[PDB]
């Protein structure tokens, strides 16, 4: 049916005349008449096809003898064509005949005329715009929101005459359906089949200025013809229909402004005086958002919250905010502010910050209230100028960071990728004894010292996966990765300490070892040279949600809980369903009962890294203790001393910890000594629990 | 149509297997890849696979419930010694040809006629019995012949793969108890994830000497030392301590006889073991039965303290015993209250869940947003005649509400369970007008009127087991709730309450767990001043604590539609007249006050035709319906009966959020919200 040849049955001559009404011509479906330039049929001629040469059009085979035909020697007309079965229209312009792709499949017209067998051949087609030209197009431009028709020389009008239009107004990219009063109307599609290649005229002008092609109807909206980024205005469509009680979840570029252009185009769509929050993690990063924003669209009002929570905060524009900003307020206080904005966006979700997960699930606890969207360059479990891919081995050449790369790229600009900090300074100052411009990176570094070594024809940096943003290089050619990183991660077992938490090196995962090649190759080609570490898949976040269950602690709610709720609705991060029982457990004898006043002044006072372990241990012991540090393996007569604890030293006491880290249980491990059982109903109850959960007994009784 | 669950698909046979018998001495290549013996048995080779030739419109018209147009019956006996493939929508089965016909499961065929679509055309197997107990589904009469205990056995199926890795694989079995042992071809106890076994069911069990068929493939068990197993069906102090070690944020559900105490006994040795002064509230449906066991247990144990809360909201309430209270009285508090009031105790048992009130589904989901903070228990508990139907058409006997009763029962004391209140009167003039002292009662009756002399289930033996009961439907067109009065099947524990009285039941099947979509839609209210959303609250607590059955689609719809009454402040005059008005479902002007401020008294409906009678409810101001339908978000069987008689239609959603919501509702089942036809 893919093979039929288009055959033109009738050619209806037209002529433009004007009439101020045309109400009793309009097809069958508040105030105007519908004044327009329309088109009068002076001539209908029939085509004389023969039998045989229909059905050999039918079949695919153009007639023998036919001569072609230029498209411009026919009267200023309608084409009816038909199709094998179907029927569609053509029409004539100064350039040609005209029509729609999927009415002519592209295929030469056959034309039986007064001047005989004949055929137009097809110039062009094109399936995506369902066009086809048989000449060059000379369709001309419509300004938006006019007033347009569409003529069918063969339908049958209100008054019950040959001839009627199909009222039109442009809007975007297609044309709604109208009455001649301009009551937005309806028809049913089918009353609508037949109508493809008729072209489309401007009401006052009477010039062509489309076709119709594909007729589209939606529940409350009425019937338009479609023409067939532009992908952002469907986006902004989705999040401004929603109601109160949906989510979205949006995959976009960063290019494509997921954080600066996505809510101008919402604000501008649903009222600059609206309010929109939008969640960022880094505070640094809302600020740049912030001030770029502001500057860009000074129309849209645009407010920054990354300090001090502003009481009672009503402020009209885009809020650009950080979330642990949200994390300063109590339960009730978190609800009263959210449910003021008209939507709110969260922002590059796939980082887990403790802050982002705890906001996360505290605000899905009343997510019937909001209308949420969340975005991302690089959702849950997914990957992201030529480049030459090296694997170097492990240890003319150097060495650099175990690797081995030749002496030749050291005059190029190297990016060294490498998992901890000492590594970092160790290989810099060991490149730099050799005669090297080197440098390092970590962690709460200012990316002005750098400044010094970049600012050079050749330089060779070596920084950790952390901070890939700050450092930017300029001109850079080469990157050495190492293929391993080191990340904080959490082991639960029913025996008290319940939770250790500790560093661990690590393979990189396989996107991120893609970001470490993304860096070469913006401005310049570049070589990589990668060890021969295989990359794992998927992102750890259980020890940031550890920590995120300290913002919980005063309004007594289980923030992991309220994550596992929050994801079974939102479905944003992988799960691991017995890790998330056990965290469940214990977050909840984290809330059992409440923090003393001391151990609630002494996390807010302390620089110890993860205070919630004073939360969690309090259950068993008042007085932290310091538990000698591990240098290569051993145990050392040094303590790290942080502020606030009136601690007191491990000796040959192990405390009965709920919550300890890898040092600790090493330490203990060294020591020879053991770690103490729980003491009170609570940790028992939650030890059994833990020990229930991770029930290897499966049993099933299924109806096959 | 649209998606509309999974109990409506027509069952299709799609294969046929023509099977012979085949004696072999080693079946061992055959068996199925999960000590001593070859396991010789009369096995089945197949001889014969046909392929069915169901069309499209076929397939797609058995998926959506409807048995295609031109199908001629077929017996049962009309078809080679062969094993049928079944396809119920997306699910699989099977089913056996026999001396007594085909026999299959019930999980599997639904007692629905089979659509065969054969070389011999259209045709359909007739389902003559059904049994939802068992797993029985029967196109003609059960021929299955009884094992010795511990004999082989084995299942076929002509499309599972064996160790040779060939079509048809066999797993061997062995007779024990009333159930089957799954083993190896030299008998050791083998195991299978039954997983590795879906699509088995209604496939035969054969003897293994004999060749003959002994039972079916219904349920499979694994244990976690025991092996695999085929079930033929679906299948106090002790207690305290487990209560008792609880943490808060803990759950447990008990299950416990009547009479050992679930409301008494188990919260006075709790409350006992944990200290006299510990509150501890035990919530209960019935406000009178709350007063009921507070008289009977304040009199029972003097040295417990007791407390009873059914009435005004006692602010603060630190009252030190046990509390027995209704669970209404806890839906009069704001959410922060509630939750301020409910920590307090150390214990909040949940007694008769399975009644699922509204009130209870409230206060259930309510409180589980914060369980968390709680440690909660939820608690829960003459001969026997099938008596015929009459039809149409009865001498020496006499017809009670439909059933065939001999006249000799009439010397006793009789008890008429009838759905309906207008069958109660019917059938109690109709018994006095024969000569009998007959009676009737149902809600709202006289106390007396019954002393001095066939009633409603609103009395808690003739059981016609149907009641009479409210029912939703949802969908995608507004109105999206249409909520009427329906007949149905009652539960098996309400079955078990009528056998309680005193027994003639009718051919009516129990279903096991009770309908609470319209208790739940009527529990959104108590979440609309706290703007909460219940029936998100109801899911997120039912899959926590795993309490009642779910229905996916239709928690969602409910879910999607109770975001829109939450989505803007209820106005303040519908406020006051839902606290105001005897109208019988006030949530109704909270829905529709989204579209329509204005009530609407639709005419009522009498013998199906349309009444110039209103229901002239108070405070509505309303206006009669007349020629204007209002656009209703929530109306009534009754409302869109009368809709239709008067030949009017309903009005589609006029504003961003009923649009919206409509597309939502769209957008589950998978239906187009937009069309795009190439002209």
């Amino acid at each position: 049916s893919k093979r039929h040849i288009p055959v033109v049955t009738d050619i209806y001559s037209v002529e433009d005349h004007r009439l101020e009404d045309t109400t009793h011509l309009q097809y069958a479906p508040g105030s105007g008449s519908g004044p327009a330039v329309c088109k009068k049929v002076t001539e209908h001629e029939r085509c004389t096809t023969s039998i045989m040469d229909k059905l050999t059009a039918f079949f695919g085979v153009m007639p023998r003898g036919t001569t072609p035909r230029a498209p411009v020697r026919f009267p200023t007309s309608l084409l009816k064509i038909r199709r094998g079965l179907e029927t569609g229209w053509a029409y004539t312009h100064q350039g040609g005949i005209s029509s729609v792709d999927h009415v002519t499949c592209g295929k030469d017209l056959l034309v039986c005329d007064t001047m005989g067998r004949t055929r137009v051949v097809c110039q062009s087609n094109n399936k995506m715009t369902d066009e086809s030209e048989y000449g060059v197009k000379t369709d001309s431009g419509c300004p938006e929101g006019a007033r347009c028709y569409v003529f069918n020389p063969e339908a049958v009008n209100i008054s019950g005459t040959k001839g009627a239009m199909v009222h039109l107004q442009k809007t975007g990219g297609e044309f709604t359906c109208v009455t001649a009063s301009g009551t937005p109307a309806f028809f049913d599609l089918k009353n609508l089949k037949g109508w493809a290649g008729l072209p489309i005229f401007e009401a006052s002008s009477g010039r062509v200025v489309g076709r119709v092609k594909v007729g589209k109807n939606e529940d409350s909206k009425p019937t338009k013809l479609m023409s067939g980024a532009t992908d952002l205005t469907e986006m902004v469509k989705k999040i401004t229909t929603m109601n109160r009680g949906e989510f979205r979840q949006i995959t976009l570029a960063t290019g494509a402004g997921k954080t600066t252009e996505l809510p101008r185009s919402v604000i501008e769509e649903i009222g600059r005086h609206k309010r929109v929050l939008v969640l960022i993690p880094l505070r640094a990063a809302a600020e740049s958002v912030y001030q770029y924003m502001r500057q860009k669209h000074p129309s849209i009002a645009f407010n920054l919250r990354i300090g001090e929570m502003k009481e009672g905060d009503m402020a009209t524009g885009i809020t650009y905010a950080s979330y642990g900003y949200f994390c300063q307020m109590s339960q009730p206080k978190l609800r009263a502010a959210m449910v003021e904005y008209s939507f709110i966006f969260l922002d590059e979700y796939h980082c887990a910050t403790p802050e982002q997960l705890a906001i996360m699930g505290k605000i899905h606890r009343f997510s019937e209230n909001l209308r949420v969207v969340a975005m991302t360059a690089t959702p849950a479990g997914t990957v992201t100028h030529p480049i030459e891919e090296f694997i170097a081995p492990e240890v003319e050449y150097l060495d650099i960071a175990g690797l081995k790369i030749p002496v030749e790229e050291m005059k190029n600009n190297m990016l060294v990728f490498v998992p901890t900090r000492n590594m970092a300074v160790e290989a810099a100052k060991k490149l730099k004894a050799k005669g090297y411009n080197s440098g390092y990176y970590y962690s709460g570094e200012d990316p002005s010292n750098l400044r010094v070594v970049t600012s050079q024809s050749p330089y060779v940096v070596v920084a950790t996966n952390a901070i890939e943003s700050g450092v930017t290089l300029p001109d850079l050619d080469v990157v050495v990765d190492t293929g391993l990183k080191c990340e904080k991660r959490i082991r639960l077992s029913p025996k008290m300490p319940f939770i250790v938490t500790g560093l661990k090196r690590m393979a990189v995962t396989i996107g991120e070892q893609a970001q470490r090649r993304g860096r070469v190759g913006r401005v310049k080609p570049g070589r990589y040279y990668r060890s021969q570490e295989t990359p794992v898949g998927s992102k750890d976040y259980h020890y940031d949600l550890l920590q995120a269950q300290r913002y919980g602690i005063e309004d007594g709610i289980n923030i992991t809980k309220s994550f596992r709720e929050m994801n079974y609705d939102w479905s944003l991060y992988e799960e691991d369903s017995l890790m998330i029982t056990q965290l469940e457990i214990l977050n909840n004898l984290l809330i059992s009962e409440e923090l003393p006043m001391a151990v609630k002044n002494i996390m807010a006072r302390t620089d110890h890294p993860e205070p919630i372990q004073l939360a969690y241990n309090s259950y068993e012991t008042q007085v932290p203790v310091l538990f000698p540090k591990i240098r290569n393996g051993e145990v050392t007569d040094t303590y790290d001393n942080y502020t606030f604890l009136n601690a007191r030293k491990l000796g040959d006491d192990v405390p009965p910890y709920v919550y300890a880290t890898e040092d600790e249980d090493l330490a203990v491990e060294l020591l020879g000594l053991d770690w103490p059982d729980p003491g009170n109903q609570g940790t028992v109850e939650a030890g059994r629990a833990l020990k229930q959960v991770v029930g290897l007994s499966t049993a099933e009784n299924a109806l096959l």
